[PDB]
């Protein structure tokens, strides 16, 4: 049958063009060669309990093959291509100019970009813009003065995977878009505070749900945060929203991203047709920005942390002198 | 981020089989060896105005376009006869994808589904709650299903497509009103079609009847255009409330029926479609062109009695009557 779609807000698809080709010596995780992109590892590992990984060299950077000391290395080099992609948005460059980049960057490196054919996916780097809540396909619209932007980024180097995003604006932001990203942000803060070794998973929800209603904000219940490392994504569901049905404890050695989403309206979501942009039902804006981490013996260690700590859209702003929004 | 998803209904998909290859002699849509499976010729066509094909050679079966059209939705009938035949319970779906795709190569043809926008079979095989798009997968077949198998075929530049909802074993009570009243749509939606309708009112004839057996109408998926490409205009809504019918259009109406609530989900996979409630879903679709002075369909059954039929009156089971706008006291 044919689908038909009706759109929720202002925002339309531009054009998508191939994907980039990955230079031949760069190797590969599983999904990249199948056609339709399945990765079979994380289809033989779905359900499976939580890994606890080796955190005995957590602390010892020159350990460099341990398995966590693999994810902190590509973790801190899909901040440095993630950081460049940043620099390079601005008013009249287009998403797929961002994908350019990135892919670029990310080969440069020695490393593969994680969403390039994940599931299908057609382009190595999600780039959403005003209401697309995530998974934001790179196309050629040129981004407009006003406009908000998150940038996903994650890699695939000796066998991990490393994840990481955040909102930027482009251009001076009016102040409901001021409002709704310094809200992402303050609630991936709010989700990361309630980690540590005994907390439970869905704390994290509960936590993050506050704070955005603090800002007026909603918390989208269909994308979560995931467990990260030798697959892309695995245990444990990271939920971001208040009440919810999340098992588990958290323990030294867990590894998972925190990613809210976060919206100025409902909370719901709609998909485009090309199956992967996700909007907000209302075509309100959203915003996110996301961390890996691991659960260490006495707290919590992000790995994709920005270089000075300072979150990109707050050096914009303190840039334009731009207030950062009372909680309520 | 992870997409999490609640299942609607007791279904759940199986294991997918590798991709099946096509013989190398069989001529390809343009969308087949393109990774993600993207269609030019679709993503060109979109917006422009509906195709009026030639219908002098309409009844000329030695005369052409419409002939094509004809000659690869009869071959797709014959495909999914020989599908249907195969489905009973303990079958796995995925060996009637190997059963359509051998019997489309066998004719020369290429299987339609078959990578359309990644779509990683040769046939949709939608089961019980599945309202559309199912992939054929692991999972047997159960006494008490009813199975859709929706076939798509290309040969020599042209698409012909054609479905029907058949039982596995001995149907309930349910599922009996259910397929039968997702074929009464079907006829009641192709009773509209002739010259100077307009593309609307198929809905409200489907939807009208729709009722009268206590069922919803699917609004997100529609019958469509059909010929050089697989999906093109019309967009032919099969519920209540653009354009007008002309002689030599060609296009599908393929009502979706079911129990319970109209609304739909997609599962993970990203095409399998179910009831968003979890009750029970059915379809029915025939390719058509609209005539000089009404409809003909190219895709009937051998002898016009529906298969689901043939099995309901082979097992003895009584056809379910519709039911009752105004009262008087
Ligand atoms: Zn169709
Ligand atoms: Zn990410
Ligand atoms: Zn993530
Ligand atoms: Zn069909």
């Amino acid at each position: 049958a044919m689908k038909t779609f009706d759109f929720t807000g202002p925002l339309r698809p531009g054009k998508i063009t191939p994907r980039r080709a990955v230079p031949s010596h760069i190797l590969r995780p599983d999904y990249a060669d199948r056609a339709g992109g399945v990765s079979a590892s994380e289809e033989k590992d779905r359900g499976s309990k939580v890994k606890v990984y080796n955190i005995q060299f957590l602390h010892d950077d020159s350990k460099k093959t341990a398995e966590i000391q693999r994810i902190k290395t590509v973790c801190q080099l899909s901040r440095e291509v993630l950081d460049i992609a940043t620099a390079a948005a601005k008013p009249g460059i287009t998403t797929d100019e961002l994908d350019r980049i990135v892919h670029e960057a990310t080969v440069e490196r020695n490393m593969y970009p994680s969403p390039l054919n994940y599931y299908g996916f057609p382009k190595s780097v999600c780039t959403s813009v005003n209401e697309v809540i995530c998974h934001g396909i790179p196309d050629s619209r040129e981004l407009e003065e006003g406009d908000i932007l998150n940038i996903d980024v994650s890699s695939y180097l000796n066998g991990f995977h490393g994840d990481l995003n955040e909102t930027v604006f482009i251009g001076r932001p009016d102040d409901d878009s001021v409002r709704l990203v310094h809200a992402a942000y303050e609630c991936l803060c709010a989700g990361i505070g309630v980690v540590k070794p005994e907390a439970l998973y869905k704390q994290v929800g509960d936590a993050i749900e506050a704070c955005a209603s603090q800002y007026q904000c909603s918390v989208v219940r269909t994308y979560t945060g995931h467990g990260v490392g030798h697959l892309f994504h695995t245990s444990p569901t990271v939920c971001h929203y208040a009440n919810n049905k999340s098992l588990g404890m958290m323990r030294p050695g867990h590894v998972f991203t925190i990613e809210p989403m976060i919206n100025l309206g409902t909370w719901q979501d709609v998909t485009w047709p090309d199956k992967w942009t996700s909007t907000t039902k209302d075509g309100r804006r959203s915003a996110q920005f996301e961390h890996t981490m691991v659960v260490t013996n006495g707290g919590v260690e992000i790995f994709t942390d920005w270089v000075d700590g300072v979150p990109t859209y707050q050096k914009q702003l303190k840039e334009w002198g731009i207030m950062l929004p009372q909680r309520k």
